[PDB]
């Protein structure tokens, strides 16, 4: 059994990349559900709870700023599949704003693709430490495409027989990152849409 | 005297299944009970009390979601029957999930049903590990059947005399361990009516 | 000098009984006060510390839900008499839930009467090892009576000269204990009739 | 020198007795201080560390319930003065429950009365061992007079020549030890106006 | 991979200063995001959010004064880049009060200019500590400038081999922190048009 | 570098006295502005919070009454300067006050007067605690006089070496405390023929 599936597509579920120890990767999915708030709670426990805060206030944001959902007078619960200590996770972690988005517009995630990176308040995604490793856990893993921060392009080493065997897209912004994740469909277009003017705003 | 019923129905008790040291399997009964909170808080107790709060803050997304419950003004309540050093609980363990729904409902539970596995925020349920040494104990126990997540059918390898004496149930979401489990009748109805969506969004 | 009473009505304590070593019975005396909390805590130290946690813990939800006490805005003092290395108390202690809810009420328990059991947060009382030593120690102590669970009853052996010195009374629930030992009058009355809905709700 | 004063009157300061060995008594002074907490601590050090916790919290419920002071927003220190190996002190000491008290209230404590026994979170001073030896050890001491719990009277066995040397005060509760060692003033008559109440509820 | 960038102009990104440990310098970046409120919430998480809510507490009182921005119909987000046990930030650090003036006159901060001090509500730029270790890190980061408050020039001292390299501008208030930062350009020529008002009632 | 001013004139400033732990005074300096409310808002942050909110409250109703200033219709913002666990203030801090009453009318205060005592709803200056410690604390800042509130005259203790550093004026009420600190003028004669009012009906 594993606790990551790594094909097809599934809604609220994203694979993210973390370290354990110093060094070692991880592949750290998560899992996101938003329900009315019956004002909203981030709804995390553990010890990663932090970054969760910090990455459904940053999303938060941009999901306002953008798309005017009112994520505000939702409860967040945000779930790390897999229970380790000594697990460092990426702060205001990407993969956690992404499946806020995927589980608030209900669409669906592809899971053939890690990623790591931290999210900022204005939609950018900023570096990260241990990239290598976390590529080495996501090819460990047998995914297919990950993606990593522009500015850790840099930080990738890999050995002879970790070479060729996963794509590494490297990006500036969360859309870019919804581009290669999100499901193809009318869907996508129509969020995609609404965050051009974050990719507007920016470049 | 035994710290589980093997038989007969009862609100707000589950026979969940845990592990012991490294391998062994125990049966670990919870129970639970909500009031109100005269914010609710998760009252749990011991070396098991972060399981406890992962169980019900992920069972709470799909209640609010999908039955309108306002289980955030309650307090909820989980015990853990039976007191051992190095017990290993399922991550977010369906029994407590199972547990919380029935009492909140007042719907009882088949106590000759085991079971096992981690509930997602999103109703499913995750494998876990140790599924073949937990069926021995509910074996052992005299429990009737046992319901595991789908993805530990082929974890399972029994000896020639722990086969054929318990039903393997294996299950993809929550609203399947309530259909084995809660006892039949209009409430139960009612219930499983309110679950459907969750079933149709998933499949 | 003895450390507990053994005729007579008190508030807030509650001749319990536990074991020491494998299987020497004692008698565990608790006092229990109430405060209001100028959120409320539970205090209590030692050995037998988490006892005191699942029994106040537990018997909270049953006060909540079937008396409306606010026990929540409440500091709950629990003092064990007597200090032994080696003392094993009852899970969630009947005798604590009950010197809690005598505190509570300001009702005398009656201190011929010794009990033990652990308390379920639905209110029943479930079964506890060693209940022939404990009831030996009860009757060295020279009480009257003594509350055992009655999936204990078949667990009691005594020898010939135990035998006839001692009241056994075996209880399924809380408020069986309550009408055994609260002293009699309008108070308990009162507190009594609120206990019934949990009666009717378990039968 | 000696580690204890044996008259006047002394803020936060209190002439308790213990046992060393099995059966040898010894004065034990107690200096208690109490700050603000800038949750509130008991600071306390050594091997009688428990002890200090016991009767602290113990003081704890009264002065919450009688007197109305925040003593969960303060840090407490307790202090034992003189320093061995092998000593026994009383649970829940009253000692350290005076000096605390003293200590909060800013009311002297009479140098010259030493005192036995331990404190129930009620206010009940409990029977404690030893009491002929730690009598006997007040008065190579040269105090004037000794508290003891009541139950302990018929413990008294003292030798012709320790006879006639010291005033022994049985007592009922913490109301009688503070009328016997606090200072006499406006103070004083304040706070055992407080602690009427207990008196009434125990009586 | 760094997490601040040193040259170049960005919108709502201001390299602040602070502390870890008692003495160390870092450069602790700001990034600030303000949204409708579809009452405004001041959104930040960790160790720093105290600082973070007198900051952005701080330039609303400003804001509203002297330029009539509705910041209190905003949601004004705050995140600190780089996470670090220790930390000690600025009171209402201006960098936090320039990050939020960007976000919403929308007007890009020069990444080369680092500052430190604490923001006024009528607002002045208040001393802070620390500042030769923290003019340090600016230098050993590579940018070109820090901002100061001016009380605070008589405390830096820099050793033979940080002299000469960075340019140390002290500062009286807001406005002029915003004149050494903000991308020249009409925008920026219409905001100090209205924060004249502030110099002049100031001076 | 400090954070109090000890000479000149400056709106919207007061130099306080507070302590902190149990006795040790500090010089507490209270920076207020006030905006339209663009209902108006008391807006402050930290630990002091609620005196912040005592005193506006407080010194609201007497603006109100006497001066007929629509402080219902501003916001209101509260700074402390400096930012130390422990600090307690005075309760409805006169200093709070005089900052909101200074920062509306537009008229300097002196900086070289440091005050202490609360402001009751009808403009009386009510004792305070620690005045001895605070008069300490003023002296070792530099400061030429302080304000206390009458009652605490006979509160005052100064060693031979803090003696005839300070001078110590007693007050009443409010307008006493604004004619020793606002900058003589036209505008302070007109504000203080409106509390005229305020004092005949006094005394
Ligand atoms: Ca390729
Ligand atoms: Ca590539
Ligand atoms: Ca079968
Ligand atoms: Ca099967
Ligand atoms: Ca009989
Ligand atoms: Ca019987
Ligand atoms: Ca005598
Ligand atoms: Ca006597
Ligand atoms: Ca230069
Ligand atoms: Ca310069
Ligand atoms: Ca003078
Ligand atoms: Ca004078």
């Amino acid at each position: 059994y594993k606790l990551f599936i790594t094909e097809g597509y599934e809604v609220g579920r994203v694979n993210g990349l973390a370290v354990i120890g110093e060094s070692a990767g991880i592949v750290l999915p998560i899992i996101a559900e938003v329900t009315p708030s019956m004002e909203g709670r981030v709804i995390a426990t553990g010890r990663l709870q932090e970054i969760a805060r910090e990455a459904v206030m940053n999303v938060s944001a941009i999901i306002k700023k953008y798309t005017g959902r009112d994520i505000s007078n939702m409860d967040v619960h945000i779930q790390f599949v897999g229970t380790y200590e000594g697990v460092e996770g990426d702060s205001a972690s990407i993969s956690i704003a992404t499946a806020v988005i995927s589980a608030i517009e209900g669409i669906p995630v592809d899971q053939s693709v890690a990623m790591t990176g931290s999210l900022s308040v204005k939609g950018e995604v900023l570096p990260v430490g241990g990239v290598t490793q976390k590529i080495e856990a996501a090819i460990q893993a047998g995914l297919k495409k990950v993606i990593i921060p522009k500015d850790n392009i840099d930080d990738v080493l890999l050995d002879a027989e970790h070479e060729g065997k996963i794509e590494v897209i490297p990006v500036s912004r969360i859309n870019e990152v919804l581009e290669h994740v999100l499901e193809d469909g009318k869907k996508k277009n129509r969020l995609m849409s609404k965050f051009k003017e974050l990719e507007l705003a920016a470049v």
